[PDB]
């Protein structure tokens, strides 16, 4: 008996497909809106970030294998408590908010395909319609939807190959050259710190570590390998937009950014080639983000274990958190706009990551690595967490508040669960490896 596993190259292509789904064609529009000019600068940046926490994870996954992913690690290292409780609970969350971005990415691209006017009604309906269809794909065809991600993340990456070398042709590169007044540089950083989730690739590669064939050398080269892919990717994109659209018009048209940026250089055909090819990415991250990690998640964090045999694209267990993942996602997209979902998710996965740096650290000796760049890493996440936290309080202080609850209320749960529960994490997560 056997779990049905993946090649390096599918686990790479799972996390690029995550990755561009959120960066390309969910908060690009928000990126355009901070940093501007300077966006291409800002996914480098942000992408120094992903490598430095991308230290961490490698080294501990070379060692220690776990469908609970950075909760294996955090356990490991600080035993079982409320801490590592609420972190289970955490990284469900980050699955559960990012639903809701992509849902928001996806209403985005759709309403101008289809000719609908943008309505704060016409985005609700949208998201929710998305999500529910998301919902009921558990019971006929999560599975076959699956076995179609691997071939649209290489069409998306056609597309945007095309996006890409075609637009280079025509950009004016005097809108390319990066903008050094302090004010266009300052933007550039506070994007940035949106921008982490740009490299989301941890997640859905930890959460299914024990379905990645030789995941003690894959899981590594698939975390490294997806965060350049994407870095190449992102940032062709953001100088062929920005030479080839007037830089407040990507702002007006956010939602649709790459699609309305199409139009200068490929028509009314390219419009419709990226509006469609942002569906597809978007519906595919979102099919490896319920079916992939937030199942996964949901039951480890529930359970304090997972299954040692189950099928990932499924909700395999607990049908119950299907419905409460679904509803929660459909929540943050209709309080929140794109710039806060995006906020509120760079927030959570630094907090994860930030625990899973120290779990690095403690486990230093065991997992190895330099004790200086763990702690520079470290240092720098909690800086742009601290950055993030700062830009809220001083631009929408409701997202500010939004985040601060995110991470009482899910602290507060753990505390209450465990009493009513009695459940408890084990080193049975990942003593087998
Ligand atoms: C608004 C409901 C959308 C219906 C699902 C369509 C599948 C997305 C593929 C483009
Ligand atoms: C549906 C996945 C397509 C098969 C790709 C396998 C990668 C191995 C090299
Ligand atoms: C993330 C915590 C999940 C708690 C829900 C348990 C409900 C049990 C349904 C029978
Ligand atoms: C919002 C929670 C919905 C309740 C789920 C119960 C159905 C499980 C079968
Ligand atoms: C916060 C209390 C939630 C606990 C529900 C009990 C799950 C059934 C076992
Ligand atoms: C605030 C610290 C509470 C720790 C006790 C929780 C353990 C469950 C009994």
């Amino acid at each position: 008996l056997k779990n049905k596993k993946l090649s390096l190259w599918e686990a790479v292509s799972m996390a690029v497909g995550v990755m561009i789904g959120a960066s390309i064609f969910s908060i690009f529009g928000v990126g355009a809106k901070i940093a501007g000019r300077n966006l291409p600068e800002t996914f480098i940046l942000s992408g120094i970030y992903a490598l430095l926490v991308a230290y961490s994870y490698t080294k501990l996954g070379a060692k220690i294998v776990s469908n609970a992913g950075p909760i294996a690690f955090i356990h490991k290292a600080i035993g079982d408590n409320i801490i590592t409780g609420a972190l289970s609970i955490l990284l469900w969350m980050s699955y559960v908010i990012s639903i809701a971005l992509f849902a928001k990415g996806f209403a985005g691209y759709f309403l101008p395909l289809i000719n609908a006017p943008i309505n704060t009604f016409n985005i609700a309906i949208t998201e929710i319609g998305i999500v529910a269809f998301f919902t009921a794909l558990n019971f006929f065809g999560s599975k076959a939807v699956g076995r179609a991600e691997f071939f649209i993340v290489l069409v998306k990456l056609l597309i945007l190959g095309l996006f890409i070398f075609a637009g280079l042709i025509t950009i004016h590169p005097s809108y390319v050259i990066p903008d050094l007044a302090p004010s266009a540089v300052s933007g550039m950083i506070f994007a940035s710190a949106i921008f982490f989730l740009s490299y989301m690739g941890f997640g859905v590669i930890t959460n299914a570590s024990e379905h990645i064939e030789n995941p003690k050398k894959n899981v590594p080269r698939a975390i490294f390998i997806s965060i350049l892919i994407v870095m190449f990717v992102y940032v062709g994109v953001a100088i062929s937009a920005i030479g080839n659209l007037p830089i407040d018009e990507l702002i007006k048209a956010s939602e649709n950014a790459l699609a309305v940026a199409a139009k200068p250089f490929l028509g009314n055909l390219g419009f419709l080639l990226i509006s469609i090819g942002a569906l597809f990415s978007i519906s595919s991250a979102m099919n490896a983000t319920i079916y992939g990690g937030a199942n996964v998640a949901y039951s480890l964090a529930k359970d304090g274990e997972l299954p040692e045999f189950f099928e990932r694209k499924v909700w395999f267990k607990s049908t119950e958190g299907l419905y409460i993942t679904s509803a929660l996602g459909v929540l943050f997209a209709l309080l929140f706009n794109m710039e806060g979902v995006a906020s509120i998710t760079s927030a959570v996965f630094m907090v994860i990551y930030l625990f899973v740096i120290l779990s690095h650290y403690i486990l230093i000796d065991e997992v190895g690595g330099r004790k200086e760049i763990v702690i520079f890493s470290f240092i720098v996440v909690l800086g742009v967490f601290l950055l993030l936290l700062y830009y809220q309080w001083i631009t929408n202080r409701f997202v500010f508040y939004g985040i601060i609850a995110t991470f009482i209320g899910v602290l507060i749960f753990e505390i209450i669960y465990r009493k009513v529960t009695k459940r408890t994490f084990s080193n049975n997560m990942y003593v087998k490896s």
